[PDB]
Parts: structure tokens; C-alpha cells; sequence
């Protein structure tokens, strides 16, 4: 079955550039602004359109070791990058995968709203449980917040 999560959070970071940073150039970026987060992503398939396979790895000590997660779309002019955990991590047995949806929104003072979508596919059913949504969030904040700050502090990066 389906369970579906959303969240919303804010940005200081006008739209299009934190869309450039944070989601088409996140490979590079995340672990060099977040390694105690994140410790490689590694592109195993693909030139960055549907289809492409990353395996992003965690540091040690984290509860997992990989994720590998597939690009399913990327929306350039509306800022929206639609993706899915297809293997590690919480994958196996109870859970065969989780699709995500971000899109980010300008607002007029200058920053952004990224409005964030998880849909946890189970096996017949079994139980997502509030801790490994809490988990996904408090990872994707870790890595928006250190993102920001490189975009804060690096003027010309990414314009
Ligand atoms: C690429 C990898 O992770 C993201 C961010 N998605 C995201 N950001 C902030 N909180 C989230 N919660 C689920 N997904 C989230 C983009």
C-alpha cells in the first residue's frame, strides 16, 4: 500500500538558485557541506534526466549504510525534481520504495517555500511508522540548512 507524508519548510534562498544548488548540483554539494551527513554519492547510471541512479552513503555510525535513489523527473521551469529510494537503507522486504516530490516556490520576500511529498510503498501491508518519516525529514533539513549557509556565504556560487 501507499502512505503518503507532507511537510513544508522555508528558505532564505530565492527559488531558481536553491533549485540549481541543492537539487541539480546536490552530488557535489552535500558531502562537501554536509559530511557528517552525507559521505559520497557515487552516479551509477545516467545523465541526470529520469532513469539516472545515484548511491548516496552515510557516514559511519548512521542507522544506514546506502541508499540508492532514481531521478523520475526533473522540471526545470517550475522548479519541481521527483525522485525514488529504490534500494538500501530502509528498502527490503517491507518497503520496496519510497517516491519523493519537491517543489520550490519563490516568494516575494525574496526567499522560498519547498513543499516536500513522501509516499512510503509497502509490501501488501505493512506499517510506516512516524520515526522514519521523522528521520527523512530532519536528514532533508540538515541538508537544505547547510546548503543555505554555502549560498549565504558563497555570493557567487550558483548564479
Ligand atoms: C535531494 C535530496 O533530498 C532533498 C530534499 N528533500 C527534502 N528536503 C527537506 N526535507 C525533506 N523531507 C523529505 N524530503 C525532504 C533533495
Amino acid at each position: 500500500g501507499v502512505f503518503n507524508y507532507e511537510t513544508e519548510t522555508t528558505s532564505v534562498i530565492p527559488a531558481a538558485r536553491l533549485f540549481k544548488a541543492f537539487i541539480l548540483d546536490g552530488d557535489n554539494l552535500f558531502p562537501k557541506v554536509a559530511p557528517q551527513a552525507i559521505s559520497s554519492v557515487e552516479n551509477i547510471e545516467g545523465n541526470g534526466g529520469p532513469g539516472t541512479i545515484k548511491k548516496i552513503s552515510f557516514p559511519e555510525g548512521f542507522p544506514f549504510k546506502y541508499v540508492k535513489d532514481r531521478v523520475d523527473e526533473v522540471d526545470h521551469t517550475n522548479f519541481k525534481y521527483n525522485y525514488s529510494v529504490i534500494e538500501g537503507g530502509p528498502i527490503g522486504d517491507t518497503l520496496e520504495k519510497i517516491s519523493n516530490e519537491i517543489k520550490i516556490v519563490a516568494t516575494p520576500d525574496g526567499g522560498s517555500i519547498l513543499k516536500i511529498s513522501n509516499k512510503y510503498h509497502t509490501k501488501g501491508d505493512h506499517e510506516v511508522k512516524a520515526e522514519q518519516v521523522k528521520a527523512s525529514k530532519e536528514m532533508g533539513e540538515t541538508l537544505l540548512r547547510a546548503v543555505e549557509s554555502y549560498l549565504l556565504a558563497h555570493s557567487d556560487a550558483y548564479n
